[PDB]
């Protein structure tokens, strides 16, 4: 593994701990979230995240970063505000970004 595969790998272990609950690992299921594939264009998860990274398909820190402001953009698109999915895609857009410098 490559030297961005390795930084990669330790920014995603980073942002998945600000997501103790899970709710970010794996893609969005319509029977959890009722009409999300027809609603939001692009998903994304941190699992994905992984498997793009192991597969190398990451050729910059700049797409991996896309990935996951995407991920947290559908949860502030598919959600109202009051709800704990948004109020964490939020929390963890800004805090993640920080944390990546
Ligand atoms: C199995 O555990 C979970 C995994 C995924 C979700 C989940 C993740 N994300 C990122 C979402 O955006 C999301 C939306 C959910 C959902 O069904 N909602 C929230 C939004 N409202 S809304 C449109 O009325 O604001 C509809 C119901 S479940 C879920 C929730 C889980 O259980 C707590």
């Amino acid at each position: 593994s490559t030297p961005i595969q390795q930084l990669l790998e330790h920014f995603l272990r980073q942002l998945q701990r600000k997501d103790p609950h899970g709710f970010f690992a794996f893609p969005v299921t319509d029977a959890i979230a009722p009409g999300y594939s027809m609603i939001i264009k692009h998903p994304m998860d941190f699992g994905t995240m992984k498997d793009k990274i192991v597969a190398n398909e990451y050729k910059s820190v700049t797409e991996f970063k896309a990935d996951f402001k995407l991920m947290c953009d559908n949860a502030m698109t598919y959600n109202r505000p009051d709800t704990v999915y948004y109020k964490l895609a939020k929390k963890i857009l800004h805090a993640g970004f920080k944390m990546m410098s």
